[PDB]
C-alpha cells in the first residue's frame, strides 16, 4: 500500500476528540476573513427567511398579540373579522358597522392561512389500517413518496430533463444529471442500469455540442448502479466486471467532452471506489482529459487523507481532477451500521458541527491546489457558502471552482449567487444535481432527502426555524467546537446520545 493510501486506512475510525483536535486550526478562518464570512452569511440567511418578508410580518403580528394582548388562537379570529370588515365595498358602511352593531355579536373561511401566520386522526387510522390492511399501507407509502418526491426530480426521462435546462443554464448554471437508480440486485439490473447511462451520456453530450465540461452539463453515476450486490462485492470481481463498464462509460463521455463524475455512497465502499479510479485514471484514452469526476464526503474522518491521496493521484495522472465536496447523504445509516458491527468506533462523525469543521478543512485543502484539483463545493448551508466564497481568495475565476446544489433545495440561496453582480448576485457558477426517472427509481433518495430535510441538524430545517435567530443559524463551527470544549473538558467528544458501538 502506498504512503498517502496506507494514512487513509489507519484513520478510517481515528477516536473523535483526536480526528477533530487536528482538523481544528487547518479549518480556522483568519480574524479578517471570519468576519467577512460572517456578514455575507447573515445577509445569505436573511434574504433567505425573509423573502417575502417572513420575518418583518411576523414581527407585525407579535407588535399586535401584544398590544391588545390576546392569545394566538383569539387572535387569529380577530384577522378573519377584519379581512371581513375589508370586503364592504364602501367605507361609509364598513365604518358604521363598526361604530354601531360591532359591540352585540356576530366567516372564519381563511383562518387556516391566517393561522400559518400565527387529534382523533388516530381513530380514523386505526379504523382504516385494520380494515384495508398491509395494501392499503403500501400504497399509502408508495403515494406519499412519489408526492414528496416531485419537487426532487427534473423528469422521468433524460430527454425531458434535458429540455428544462436552458431556462438556468442561460442564468449561468450548470447541470449534473443522475440517472436515479441505486444497488443492483441481479446482472439484469446492472445491465439496464448501464444501458441507462450510456443512452444518458449520448443525449447530455450532445446537448452539449462542445461546451465541455466546465460549462456543459455533465452526468454523476454510482457504481453500486452497475455491479450487482455491489455492497458485499469481492475486489477481483469487481475490477473484472464493474471496471470495464466505469471505464466504457468515462470513454464515451470523453468522445463528447462532458464531466463523468463518481458519486460517493457507503462508507464500506470508499476503499473500492478509490481503487476503480486509480486505474481509470491511467487510461491511454483519457490521457490529457479532466473530466473525470470523483465525490469526497466530509463527515468522513479519512477526507483529509483522501484529498492527499486525490493530489498525488492528479499528479502522477497528470491531470486536473473534479472533486465533488459534500458533507455526506448516508449519516443515519452509517451509524446504525456500525453500532451493528461493534467495531472500535464510527467511520464517520458524531456531532453535526464536526462535520462542519472538516469540510470548511477540506475545502483549504482543495483550493490550495488549483492545478491539481476543480473543487465543486456542494451546500445549502449559507455559512458553508460564504466562508467557501472567502476561502477562495480575491481574484475569482471561472474555473477556480463551483458551487453545487440539489434540485428542489437549493433554489432561492443560489438564487443570489450566480448571476450579475449588477443585479446583486455574487457572481460564482453553480452546478444544479438533477435526478431523472420515474417513481420505480425514487425510493432510496427521496428517503435521505428526508433525511436531510426533516434534521433538526440540517442548514436548510433551522433556517425555516424563525424562533432560532439569524446569528446562531450561521454561526462559525470552529468557534462552535471550541465552546464545546470549554464547556465539557475537552475538544471533539462525541455526541452524548451517540456512545461507541462497544457500550
Ligand atoms: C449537488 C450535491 C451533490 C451531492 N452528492 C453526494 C454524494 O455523491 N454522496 C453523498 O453521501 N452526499 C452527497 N451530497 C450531500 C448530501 O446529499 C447533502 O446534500 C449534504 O450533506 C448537505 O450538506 P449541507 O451543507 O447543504 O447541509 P448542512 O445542513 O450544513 O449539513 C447537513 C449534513 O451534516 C451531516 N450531519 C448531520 N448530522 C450529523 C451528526 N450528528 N454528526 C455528524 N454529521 C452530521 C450530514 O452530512 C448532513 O447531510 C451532495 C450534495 C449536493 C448539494
Amino acid at each position: 500500500q502506498s504512503v498517502s493510501r496506507a494514512a487513509i486506512t489507519a484513520a478510517y475510525r481515528r477516536p473523535e476528540t483526536e480526528a477533530v483536535s487536528m482538523l481544528l486550526e487547518q479549518a480556522r478562518l483568519p480574524q479578517p476573513v471570519a468576519e467577512q464570512a460572517h456578514k455575507l452569511a447573515y445577509q445569505l440567511a436573511d434574504k433567505l427567511r425573509n423573502q417575502k418578508n417572513a420575518s418583518g410580518r411576523a414581527g407585525m403580528v407579535q407588535g399586535l398579540l401584544q398590544e391588545f394582548s390576546l392569545s394566538s388562537q383569539e387572535g387569529v379570529a380577530l384577522m378573519c373579522l377584519a379581512e371581513a370588515l375589508l370586503r364592504i365595498p364602501d367605507k361609509a358602511t364598513r365604518d358604521a358597522l363598526i361604530r354601531d352593531k360591532i359591540s352585540n355579536g356576530n366567516l372564519f373561511v381563511n383562518a387556516a392561512t391566517w393561522g400559518l401566520l400565527f387529534a382523533s386522526l388516530s381513530r380514523s387510522l386505526n379504523r382504516i389500517i385494520g380494515k384495508s390492511g398491509e395494501p392499503l399501507i403500501r400504497k399509502g407509502v408508495d403515494m406519499a413518496m412519489r408526492l414528496m418526491g416531485e419537487q426532487f426530480v427534473t423528469g422521468e426521462t433524460i430527454a425531458e430533463a434535458l429540455a428544462n435546462a436552458r431556462k438556468l443554464e442561460e442564468k449561468g448554471f450548470r447541470y449534473s444529471y443522475d440517472m436515479l437508480g441505486e444497488a443492483a440486485l441481479t446482472a439484469a439490473d446492472a445491465q439496464a442500469y448501464m444501458v441507462s447511462y450510456q443512452q444518458a451520456i449520448h443525449a447530455i453530450g450532445k446537448a452539449s455540442n462542445g461546451r465541455g465540461i466546465y460549462e456543459g452539463p455533465g452526468i454523476s453515476i454510482k457504481l453500486s448502479a452497475l455491479h450487482p450486490r455491489y455492497s458485499r462485492a469481492q475486489y477481483d470481481r469487481v475490477m473484472e466486471e464493474l471496471y470495464p463498464r466505469l471505464k466504457s462509460l468515462t470513454l464515451l463521455a470523453r468522445q463528447y467532452d462532458i464531466g463523468i463524475n463518481i458519486d460517493a455512497e457507503e462508507s464500506d465502499r470508499l476503499e473500492i471506489s478509490l481503487d476503480l479510479l486509480e486505474k481509470l485514471c491511467f487510461e491511454p484514452e483519457l490521457a490529457g482529459w479532466n473530466g473525470i469526476g470523483f465525490v469526497i464526503q466530509a463527515y468522513q474522518k479519512r477526507c483529509p487523507l483522501v484529498i492527499d491521496y486525490l493530489i498525488d493521484l492528479a499528479t502522477r495522472s497528470r491531470r486536473r481532477l473534479m472533486i465533488r465536496l459534500v458533507k455526506g447523504a448516508y449519516w443515519d445509516s452509517e451509524i446504525k451500521r456500525a453500532q451493528m458491527d461493534g467495531l472500535e468506533g464510527y467511520p464517520v462523525y458524531t456531532r453535526k458541527v464536526y462535520t462542519d469543521v472538516s469540510y470548511l478543512a477540506c475545502a483549504k485543502k482543495l483550493l490550495a491546489v488549483p492545478n491539481l484539483i476543480y473543487p465543486q463545493f456542494a451546500t445549502h448551508n449559507a455559512h458553508t457558502l460564504a466562508a467557501i466564497y472567502q476561502l477562495a481568495g480575491q481574484n475569482y475565476y471561472p474555473g477556480q471552482y463551483e458551487f453545487q446544489c440539489l434540485h428542489g433545495m437549493g433554489e432561492p440561496l443560489y438564487e443570489q449567487v450566480t448571476g450579475k453582480v449588477a443585479d446583486g448576485k455574487l457572481n460564482r457558477p453553480c452546478r444544479i444535481y438533477a435526478p431523472v426517472g420515474t417513481h420505480e427509481t425514487l425510493l432510496a433518495y427521496l428517503v435521505r432527502r428526508l433525511l436531510e430535510n426533516g434534521a433538526n441538524t440540517s442548514f436548510v430545517n433551522r433556517i425555516a426555524d424563525t424562533s432560532l435567530p439569524l446569528d446562531e443559524l450561521v454561526a462559525d463551527p470552529v468557534t462552535a467546537v471550541e465552546k464545546l470544549a470549554q464547556q465539557e473538558g475537552q475538544t471533539g467528544l462525541p455526541h452524548p446520545k451517540i456512545p461507541l458501538p462497544r457500550d
